[PDB]
């Protein structure tokens, strides 16, 4: 037997005779004494413990009371409702102490074995409280390990644990995203509700996908948070210098191409000067036809006389591709609709948007007007 | 009586006493002591054993430790709200061996007799968590037995069950899906 002063705040449901003290639940001893000193919340437990632990007794052995948590967010009370308030430790590697401070709560521990653990950043945590689960296809692979924040106040420094048996599934070109919350998903002309599973509202939930041919990611790797799968996805960056964005929306104006949606609008930002410039992503899968001489132009829904067609009207106005060749090329000018015919590799330009049809007029003042290249 | 070293990660709401060890739930013997060794989370659990199992005891026997799950996920505190927290085990047909690993959670166990047990690919899992229920009509006939992943990372491998009494109802082209 020996003996240990530990220093409570509060001392709740303990009663000296049989509080046994547990690591991971073996008992290594059992309280003395619960007392006070001049009444003033330093409630000093003397405590008795097995000559075995004693030797790693020192200074940076931390305490605990555990406690049955039947509040909104705990559950807790497993073995203290059965076996009672027993309290926690840790031992730790400091050289030698005996009166001690039992830490407020029981802290995050780390298992010995051979797991992973990795960093996400980001600005925001979500609705991610500790045991949030980490998914691979809906498949549990390891969960949330502890949040915390980066000195600067800038942003938030998630640490998570991985499973040994999936610690190859994690790649440098890895990427998360977050999986929680709940929303509506109404869409014209018919809608449908289904976004995540009930653990992923409950608690909330990551999930990520790892490219086949990168490299496996280890210690500590930090990795960023994406909002969503959808601004998860791995698309090619483009810049756009734009006249305007009268009906441009940041994500949700997307990229035509031969009737079908191969990109979408991400970044929608006024700079100084009032010139307005934005950012888009766009499927691989077309990329190659980004090149010189490849021209984009913002389209508007048109009022056809004979196929009237509802959802354009309600989508709004929308860009298109048309590709060309040359170079390779990242930043783009947009151009207006009217004036497509304008900015063309070949046009016969002579010197408002009237017929000519064999050309259309570009604009007045004196008449520009344009005549297209086949018909040149 | 025998003697079995366990090593366990962490010993909740274990005591040496009356911790009994249970196949199925038949009593196989009792803890005999909790210990750790060098403080560095090797909870050793000696624990005796009926000599009746000391001969199927093997290297591949495994042992977890079942506890009351009253947590979001989780009902299986039926037996150790009453009976306590007992311990589960799973013969094996190893060799030998007498300083033994416990297994984190209870795993899963197949039933010997005549059953079917058939593969679905997916490349999502959807909200099947295991339990979930298989259907002929809205008629329960089998449930999922466990997921995982298939070597590439491209696909998800189920593999459930179907009773005895529906094994004929299952054909090469029979469809399966989600709801």
């Amino acid at each position: 037997g020996n003996t240990v002063t530990i220093d409570f705040m509060s001392a709740d449901g303990i009663v000296p005779g049989r509080t046994p003290v547990r690591y991971q639940g073996v008992e290594v001893g059992t309280v003395q004494d619960i007392s006070l000193s001049d009444d003033l919340r330093k409630i000093e437990v003397k405590v008795s413990i097995k000559s075995d632990m004693k030797d790693a007794l020192r200074e940076e052995t931390q305490f605990w009371l555990v406690t049955p948590k039947a509040s909104l967010a705990g559950v807790s009370g497993l073995d203290a409702l059965v076996g009672g308030n027993y309290i926690g430790m840790m031992p730790g590697k400091g050289k030698e102490q005996d009166h001690f401070v039992a830490l407020d709560t029981q802290p995050k521990y780390r298992l010995d074995n051979g797991d992973l653990m990795i960093h996400l950043q980001a600005p925001d945590l979500g609705s991610l409280n500790s045991g949030s689960l980490v998914y691979f296809r809906k498949i549990p692979v390891g969960k949330v390990y502890d949040y915390a924040i980066n000195p600067n106040k800038q942003g938030v420094v998630i640490d998570v644990l991985i499973e040994r048996r999936f610690t190859d599934l994690v790649k440098k070109g890895s990427r998360f995203w977050n999986v929680s919350g709940v929303d509506a998903n109404v869409s014209i002309s018919g809608a449908k509700v289904k976004l995540e599973s009930l653990a992923a509202l409950v608690n909330g939930a990551i999930a990520f996908d790892s490219p086949e041919e990168s490299k496996p990611a280890e210690a500590e790797d930090t990795f960023g948070l994406y909002e969503d799968l959808a601004h998860s996805q791995r698309g090619v960056i483009i810049k756009l210098e734009l006249p305007s964005g009268a009906g441009l929306t940041a994500d949700s104006t997307p990229l035509m191409y031969q009737g079908l949606e191969v990109g979408q609008l991400t970044k929608l930002d006024l700079n100084p000067g009032g010139k307005v410039t934005g950012e888009m992503t766009v499927d691989p899968s077309v990329v190659t036809l980004l090149r010189e001489n490849t021209r984009i132009e913002l389209r508007n829904p048109k009022l056809s006389l004979s196929d009237a067609n509802l959802s354009a009207l309600l989508t709004g106005k929308t860009f298109e591709l048309v590709p060309g060749d040359g170079e390779p090329r990242k930043e783009f000018v947009v151009v207006p609709g009217e004036k497509a015919l304008l900015h063309e590799p070949d046009v016969l330009t002579l010197t408002a948007g009237q017929p000519l049809q064999v050309g259309q007029v570009i604009d007045r003042k004196t008449f520009t007007v344009a005549i297209e290249p086949q018909h040149r």
